[PDB]
Order: C-alpha cells, then structure tokens, then sequence
C-alpha cells in the first residue's frame, strides 16, 4: 500500500495471504484476498494465471506479517483453485479478474473464526455505495512503485470511489473501465494500493456492515496523477461466486 498506515491482521481479519512454493524449496508471496465464508478465499485471477496448479499455493489466515510468523495464523492448503474462466488482460486492463480458493488445513479443517480470523459479507446483488464513498484497502504490496520489496508488515489505506462517469474519461483511463470494474483513488494522488496488493479487499460500509466491495486488480503505476485503483466490483459477480461455492 502507498501510504496509509501500517495496521494488524486484526483490523481486516477477513485478509489472506497467498503464497507459491518453488521448487528449490523457496516460497515467496503472490497476492492477497478475502476469507468470504469459512473454506472459501475470494482472491483475483491474474496472480495464478502464470501458474494455475492448486498444489503450489498456501493461504494463510491471521497473518499480520509478510515472512515471519504471527501468533493467532492458521495456513492451509488450496482444494479448489477456481480462476475466471472468461478471463482477460489487454495492456492494461484485467477482465472479469477474480478468483476462489477453497482452503482446507492438511487436517482437514477449514478456516475457525478468532480474534485474528473472520469471514466478510458479500453485498446484495448490484448493491454498490455510491461515488464518493470512503473505503478500505489492504495488503503486503509496496509502499512505493520502485522498490523492490514488500513491506514485512500489513498496510492498509482509506480511498474514495470514483464514479464510473469520472473513470472514463480519457483523462483518466477512459474506454478499458467496464461497469464490472470499480474505481478508487484518492483526491489528494498520494495513497493507493500498488503491486502486490492486487487479489486484496477494497472495503466499503454497507448496511452497517463491513461489505467486500472490490478485489485490488489494476492501475497504471501506484498513486499517480490522474489514474485511480481500479477493482474488480463484486456486486456484479455474485452468481459467479454463489454458483462456484454452491
Ligand atoms: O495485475 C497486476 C496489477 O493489477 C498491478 C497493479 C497496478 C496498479 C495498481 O494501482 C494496482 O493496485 C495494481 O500490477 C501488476 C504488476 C505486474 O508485474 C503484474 C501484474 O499482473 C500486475
């Protein structure tokens, strides 16, 4: 995350930490995403795209660190690796980019809610707020475009959303902004989500209840002048999401 500040796992407790084994036994991080219901991560599909084998992958829950180990974390094994089948990326943009992973503990169990550990709702179908909204990003992503490590701790940030309307115009990304996208940013230009954060949760109130708006899926760089976050909008998936954790 570009700005914001650092938080712990307890603050967005639905937040889930993938990883990818490689095969001289190093294991480096690949995206984030959001515990819906018990066994089920909602993440984004262009982090396993390169390398779609379920057996690669470990999600851990309670995870308020990038590459030690916090007290309250449960890590599991991927059972179900579901990307977007019409799925697709151009330049930029990434089309219908959402995943599911399925969790189960080498025991067998899935994902036992704790202080550390929670699921989020899902919104109604095409329930969105309105433009304008403040909203909450997470994840291990890095605090500046240029570097080249992530942050050991987990950041989070608040941004507003951007009208659909406001999306498109050239100015900003213009015609590869679709109404299943989702754009936020901040007024200011200075906080955003960046690499790394993609598959993590863009966090809206609705209902009174902490609402999975968005999956982290693209930008043009991280925080700059006049090219928001764009999300892949959840309201717009939920038949999807309903039908492939039935
Ligand atoms: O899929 C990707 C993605 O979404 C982002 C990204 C860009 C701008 C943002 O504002 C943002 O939140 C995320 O970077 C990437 C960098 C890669 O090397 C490969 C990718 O596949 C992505």
């Amino acid at each position: 995350i570009i700005g914001g500040e650092f938080t712990t796992i307890e603050n967005q407790p639905w937040f889930a930490a993938i990883y990818r084994r490689h095969r001289g036994g190093s294991v480096t991080y690949v995206c984030g995403g959001s515990l819906i219901s018990p066994c089920w991560v909602i993440s984004a599909t262009h982090c396993f795209i390169d390398y779609p084998k379920k057996e690669d992958y470990i999600v851990y829950l309670g995870r308020s660190r990038l590459n030690s180990n916090t007290q309250g974390e449960m890590k599991f094994e991927v059972e179900n690796l579901i990307l977007h089948k019409d799925y697709s990326a151009d330049t930029l943009a990434h089309h219908n980019d959402i995943a599911l992973l399925k969790i189960r503990s080498k025991e067998g169990r899935c994902a036992q809610p704790s202080r550390t550990i929670q699921t989020i709702a899902l919104p109604s179908m095409y329930n969105d707020p309105q433009f304008g909204t403040s909203c909450e990003i997470t994840g291990f992503g890095k605090e500046q475009s240029t570097d080249y490590l992530y942050p050991e701790q987990l950041k989070m940030t608040v941004v507003k959303l951007i009208s659909h309307r406001e999306c498109q115009q050239p100015h900003y990304y213009g015609s590869e902004v679709t109404t299943k996208m989702l754009c936020a940013a901040d007024p200011q230009w200075k906080t955003d989500s960046c690499q790394g954060d993609s598959g993590g949760p863009l966090v809206c109130s609705l209902q009174g209840r902490m609402t999975l708006t968005g999956i982290v899926s693209w930008g043009r760089g991280c925080a700059l002048k006049d090219k928001p976050g764009v999300y892949t909008r959840v309201s717009h998936f939920l038949p999807w999401i309903r039908s492939h954790t039935k």
